[PDB]
């Protein structure tokens, strides 16, 4: 029969486009290997006329594509692009309403943890190393978050519909961000073992598990020492744009102007629901597309974010 061809573009980054002549006899899979159009898998689909001039993602099967992919995503995981595309096929159908001047996500597929992560990222100063996240984060801030959400899912190895932990999600994202200048100095004091000082850099400089209260962390927290006597750990020095204080969910009171934003978590381990509390002129509770306002808050909180620049203790 007649051999028909169209010109299309292939890519791994949607920056470097590569002109290809495709036979309309054969599947994309027979000519490129696994191929995606706007996240949708077309590997086993024959080219349509409407495809002419369109861009298709392909797996890097040569050194040029492998390098462009690594430079863009900062990963060599062979399944990364397929997972990104599979997730994108879903997140492009989500609604991203502007709620309180920020981009949120209307609830679907257990995406409350992503909505809360996305709302937190918009409030804190953060530069991503992968251009993929830089580029998608810039679009997410402008209200176009489908790509950013699909990259978060891909980078965090989460299925669409699986409930995730906001603290684990932020931890992954922080590990792909420039925090080289973030520094934390801790002092642990025991009656027996004396005073020992530790300096933490990067992700460990901005995250703490065991208290929601920045003020309590500064005053001092009780931790088990090596000897088995209780010891006091306190913050001596903090240099970072923000700090993230996490703990297992507990009834907490949030007061206007004493924090930036917080993760509320109702329900049981791995099957609950996240809401985002933010401090503006009053306390805002952002629940996907749903918004409520209150002068004060009491609820089960698991993450609190406070802004920072430089803090030095007055203790000793
Ligand atoms: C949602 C989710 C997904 C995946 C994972 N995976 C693992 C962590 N990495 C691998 C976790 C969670 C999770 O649920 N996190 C919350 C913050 C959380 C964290 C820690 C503990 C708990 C809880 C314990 C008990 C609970 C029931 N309710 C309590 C809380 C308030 C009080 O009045 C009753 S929730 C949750
Ligand atoms: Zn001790």
């Amino acid at each position: 029969s007649e051999v028909r061809t169209i010109k299309v573009f292939t890519t791994v980054d949607n920056i470097n486009l590569h002109t290809q002549v495709v036979d309309m006899s054969m599947t994309y899979g027979q000519q490129f290997g696994p191929t995606y159009l706007d996240g949708a898998d077309v590997t086993k689909i024959k080219p349509h006329n409407s495809h002419e001039g369109k861009t298709f993602y392909v797996l890097p099967n040569d050194d040029t594509l492998r390098v462009e992919a690594f430079e863009y995503y900062h990963t060599t995981d062979p399944s990364f692009l397929g997972r990104y595309m599979s997730a994108l096929n879903h997140t492009k159908k989500w609604k991203y309403p502007q709620v309180n001047g920020l981009t949120s996500i209307k609830w679907a597929d257990n995406n409350c943890y992503l909505a809360t992560a996305l709302l937190t990222l918009q409030q804190i100063e953060l530069k991503f190393n992968p251009p993929a996240l830089q580029d998608a984060y810039y679009r997410a801030r402008a209200g176009e978050a489908a790509n950013f959400c699909a990259l978060i899912l891909a980078y965090c190895n989460k299925t669409v519909g699986e409930l995730g932990d906001v603290r684990e999600t932020m931890s992954y994202l922080f590990q792909h961000a420039n925090l080289d200048s973030c520094k934390r100095v801790l002092n642990v004091v025991c009656k027996t073992c004396g005073q020992q000082q530790t300096t933490l850099k990067g992700v460990e400089a901005v995250m703490y598990m065991g208290t929601l209260s920045y003020e309590q962390f500064k005053k001092g927290v009780q931790i088990p020492c090596t000897c088995g006597k209780q010891a006091t750990k306190y913050l001596v020095q903090q240099e970072s744009p923000f700090v993230m204080m996490s703990a297992p969910p507990a009834q907490y009171e949030l007061k206007h102007g004493t924090f930036t934003c917080a993760s509320e978590y109702t329900g049981n381990y791995q099957c609950g629901h996240y809401k985002h509390i933010t401090s503006k002129e009053t306390l805002y509770c952002i629940d996907g597309a749903l918004l409520t306002k209150s002068s004060e808050y009491k609820g089960p909180i698991t993450d609190v974010f406070y802004k920072e620049n430089s803090y030095t203790t007055t203790i000793k």
